[PDB]
């Protein structure tokens, strides 16, 4: 561990990846605000994913809290599923210290094409959301936050729902979301999944949501939040933190 | 109402149409498989879409049945809302002449760019689709025929659903459906409808849905279905006639 | 020759394609107005496709027609190559057998959806252009037909130009062509071309040119033009490729 | 003249553009890298425009240079046009405060949606290009900087060419264009300007170019070229300045 997992992550990107396939990765980011990192594009080796998937694995059967709400903010979407907050995943000292890599952010540097700063909320760097009921869904909703590395640990077969849909170059108004509006004027790109894979997503303008499950089966991802330039200073609105605080002023029944 | 409405709607759609803004209606047809009749671009009479729904509204009130169930035909996509069988609505005269009307499908025949043929299964010539209650949708699917001219009668607001979203240029295989793969690879064009509007639907070769409501609202369609060329002497599978039998094999 | 060709492609084909992945190319092109058929996706045996590159070689050096003109029909758009007529491409049984196997159009009509019926005008059959000059180019255009299948015979390399650029879903005014207007209301679509590769286009209903070449090359194609229950009255008078004199021709 | 013109823009924009109208005009340059300022939506009073392009058609009648050779860091892709160096369009007062002028770079960077910095190269500020010749075009291209704010001053109808052709979320190397391998990926979008539109590019990321023109017409635009966050302390590389020196080592006639 330690700073091994730097020099092998460092070693483990040289292989596959050079300055003139990450630009070709860096305008695919730019034009769906999303890239996805599949078996013909890995990013970490799976022997430090199993041991990221083992802690969350552990993390939520110790801090799994049930979400049943719709944010007000993002024109009633629902939130149907299990959380993990991010004061208890930061516990974690594999996730803490790989979300601030100084290998893992700089590379990933040269897709977004400008720096990723690990300074965001205390209650959003990390979170893991847990789908396992039929209609679970994560609502269709944008970041407060530029970026998000989102590890789909666990994926349920495509005819089970759980993929991720998007609408890139949006923006968040949270007196005025416009969600089915937008739908209405813009095209939805539906991304697949599988167990394994990771995607980074340009969140805070991509309006994104994941389909519900038409059954019972199991949806795990962490989510690493970080901060562009255009994030800091800035002040967070919205009252609508529903991962952190249940009874948020936006979240409702 | 008699043998009028025809000259009325001819006079009606030459006052709005030539052949070559209907021309680019075809364009716009076989690229989305879907051309709306709105505010702008109406279609028949606001007194004759008025008796129409006053006609289906009647119907409703006499013969809506509710459904609830997932057509395993269609990757089991669900089908929670109120119907009314072809077979009452057929009843209608109203109905009934103006959708085997010379001149409605011999208009409509200019964006399709092929023969309109009103030779359907008598169990689909029409339909009535009436949602009320959250979570209701008419979920993925295709139409066993090509065509079919839906009346947006009563829509609920956008910011609660019931929207049309739809894939052109697909196929309906019901042993492999492939929905939720098909919406990996293809685009989802949404379609924002209003109370009043009609849309011409290219059925068989465009994936369709309805946006489930978000909250207990109205929605209520009247669905004409007529067959194409490809359509004639084709025999129907799939055991999935949920609509005029509830317990449909599939 | 003989009756082979149709059982050769019957198997040919048999060994390539299912109802289901045909079903899947048709959505291609009705999405696209164009299918391509290259190494991933053959449709002819490369047998038979030497012997009517062969034949198209011969009828090129015996037959070429120098073209340079304008069709005002399609908002005077330039028309530089060289072409051979059908009557003359029609005089090889191998092309002219080859386009009315029910073999071959019964597998294409599994694409199109629709019956493929090669009843068309006897200029309009088949056609060769070859293009080999700097700047040479098959401008915006429609077809009078619904189906052609083109054979990608000789292209140059990607940066010398040739590809296919298309627009789906328009329809020909020859009064009111609108291209360039067309154009900034739709996204172009260019598909490259390789030596060896066939592409069904549905040419009624797409907007199509050809890049020009950026330099001195050698683009050649056949094209196989087939009609549809639509195309069963021809105006304009800008059948250029037959009339190089035609009154929609200009200079 | 003098500070009346930021006063006067200020007013002429907050009488047309809210900051929710805006944010959709970003939207719009993010996902096509291109904005069009036309009559429904005017950038500067035609009294503004007129006096600028009065300023231009000067220049052009004094400085005209004519260009026809291939960039080669381009794919040999023509540049058959007649130019006015960024030096002898820095002489004009008019054309070089509007450039700076605060309120106009900070509106347009509500669409942006990052800081405008007018520094850049001392042959880049500023250049019009003049065609009027049949073939006259400017080849597929992307800018060696962010931003620029073209003034399609004069513009020949729609059927005779010189429509902007553009392919964003792309990126330009130099070594390995890629240019008609990247028209054969991406879908072309063609935008035709009248007289009197301004639009903004994002010149760095989105490949263009001007169909060239059918016929012997006028086709006559000024460029104001802008930098962002990114361009600032780069090297510039190539050798490919062909504006402002024909002989450059890239330009091949
Ligand atoms: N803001 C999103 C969730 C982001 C939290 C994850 N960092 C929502 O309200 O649904
Ligand atoms: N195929 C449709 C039913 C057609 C009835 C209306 N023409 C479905 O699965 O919902
Ligand atoms: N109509 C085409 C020519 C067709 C040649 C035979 N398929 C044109 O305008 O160039
Ligand atoms: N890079 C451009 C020139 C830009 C000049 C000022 N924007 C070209 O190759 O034509
Ligand atoms: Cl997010
Ligand atoms: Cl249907
Ligand atoms: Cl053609
Ligand atoms: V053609």
């Amino acid at each position: 561990n330690v700073e091994q997992i730097d020099e092998n992550l460092a070693k483990f990107l040289a292989e596959r990846y050079t300055p003139e396939s990450v630009a070709q990765l860096a305008d695919r980011f730019h034009r769906f605000g999303f890239v996805k990192f599949d078996a013909a594009n890995r990013l970490v080796p799976d022997e430090l994913q199993t041991a990221v998937r083992e802690e969350c694995d552990l993390l939520i059967e110790q801090h799994k809290e049930r979400r049943n709400l719709l944010l007000s903010t993002t024109g009633n979407t629902p939130r149907r599923m299990s959380v993990v907050k991010s004061e208890e995943i930061e516990k974690s000292e594999l996730i803490s210290t790989l979300s601030r890599s100084e290998v893992l952010l700089g590379f990933l540097a040269g897709i977004t094409r400008e720096e990723i700063i690990p300074e965001v909320s205390s209650d959003e760097r990390y979170l893991i959301t847990h789908q396992e009921f039929k209609s679970d869904t994560h609502g269709w909703h944008w970041g407060d936050y530029s970026f998000a590395l989102n590890w789909a640990l666990r994926m349920p077969p495509i005819e089970h729902g759980g993929m991720l849909q998007a609408v890139p170059h949006t923006h968040w108004d949270k007196s005025n979301p416009r969600i089915n509006q937008t739908l209405c004027e813009r095209e939805i790109n539906t991304h697949g999944l599988e167990s394994g894979d990771l995607y980074l997503l340009r969140t805070d303008t991509t309006l994104h949501r994941t389909v519900p499950l038409s059954e019972d089966s199991t949806r795990t991802i962490l989510n690493m939040t970080w901060a562009a330039k255009r994030d800091l200073e800035k002040d967070l609105v919205g009252n609508d933190r529903w991962w952190e605080n249940p009874e948020a002023e936006a979240a409702r029944a």
